[PDB]
């Protein structure tokens, strides 16, 4: 069995590699990638996803987020807050101003240190969840805006056909924005290519490993775990390494830096956090690996997680009986 440690790995493709995504995955799954839950992938140098970044600041975050925690330091949940408007240019100067710009620091290390020290203490602004690409149209390798679609992959393995988009979605961050521990929509992967400014720090823990992080949280979170018997899909609690290893949870962290992508892999729970003014893209994809992920996948009914358009159609093929109850949580 290929990487049985589960350990992150790092792919440096050659750019006749980097032509054919499908068969690049099916790739680094070969060299057993997957068991980690998450790969890093440093293009060619050859590559480039556009030819500058100097004409962003127009762009609209219409509902930027506050991220308020409650909690302990290791042991946090967070909501989110509504702002009011602003541009890309408007949401930069916040976040390098004094009230939310990173700390002086030594190394990533230290930073993370000061994270998960000081991270409840504070209320960072999050523009995510942005629908819309910075990938040229002209690009034509790994080009986020361009992947073969979740219904597509669907409907060639299974060979029903269903109604449903699959689009990119843009993250503006700042210093100690968070995302909590999740899997994705339907245990699906995902894709991220941090396009331009600071790093992004994931944690991960192995798919195989999974209902391990799952017992935790519901001992961590008890009221929320007898409100929901999936509350993970709500996207709100935060647990540090620290207390990882103290309850013998497997889990690998690593630094995503600008020009470089990640890929989660079906059902592996990740959380983590940026460095400073960063932006970043992602898409959830499927393989026909996923399949079997996303008829197990969990879901909430209790109302919290609402969900795109286009999740219906996926539990209504993959997981008929489900369906009716999951449907009343979305209504
Ligand atoms: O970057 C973020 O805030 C969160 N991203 C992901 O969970 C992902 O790409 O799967
Ligand atoms: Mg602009
Ligand atoms: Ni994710
Ligand atoms: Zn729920």
């Amino acid at each position: 069995a290929q990487n049985p440690n589960c350990n992150i790995m790092i792919f440096h493709p050659t750019k006749e590699e980097f032509n054919d995504f499908d068969k690049y995955i099916a790739y680094m799954e070969s060299q057993g990638a997957h068991r980690a839950g998450l790969a890093k992938i440093i293009p060619p140098k050859e590559w480039k996803a556009r030819e500058t970044y100097d004409n962003i600041s127009e762009i609209l975050i219409a509902t930027p987020l506050q991220q308020v925690a409650s909690g302990r330091a290791g042991v946090f949940t967070q909501y989110h807050k509504k702002k009011k408007a602003m541009t890309v240019g408007e949401y930069r100067h916040l976040a390098n101003s004094k009230k939310y710009q990173t700390p002086p620091h030594q190394n990533f290390e230290d930073l993370e240190r000061k994270y998960w020290k000081n991270r409840i203490y504070n209320s960072p602004i999050y523009g995510a969840d942005i629908s819309g690409s910075l990938f040229d149209e002209n690009t034509k390798q790994w080009n986020l805006g361009h992947l073969g679609t979740i219904q597509d992959l669907l409907e060639k393995e299974c060979g029903v056909v269903i109604e449903g988009v699959n689009t990119p979605y843009l993250y503006f961050g700042m210093w100690k924005t968070t995302f909590a521990w999740h899997t994705e929509d339907m245990d699906l992967y995902s894709i991220n290519y941090l396009h331009l400014g600071e790093p992004k720090t994931w944690y991960v823990v192995p798919p195989e490993h999974g209902q391990r992080l799952e017992r935790l949280a519901r001992e961590l979170f008890p009221g929320s775990s007898r409100g929901c018997g999936a509350f993970l899909r709500h996207k709100v609690a935060l647990i540090s390494p620290t207390v990882l290893k103290e309850n013998g949870i497997p889990f690998n962290r690593i630094t995503q830096e600008a020009g470089e992508f990640m890929v989660t892999f079906p059902y592996g729970y990740h959380a983590g956090f940026n460095h400073g003014f960063n932006c970043a893209e992602a898409i959830n994809f499927a393989t026909p690996r996923w399949i079997d992920y996303g008829k197990m996948a969990s879901q909430c009914s209790c109302g919290e997680a609402r969900v795109t358009f286009s999740m219906d159609a996926f539990v209504r093929i993959l997981q008929p009986e489900r369906y009716d109850l999951w449907k009343r949580g979305q209504d």
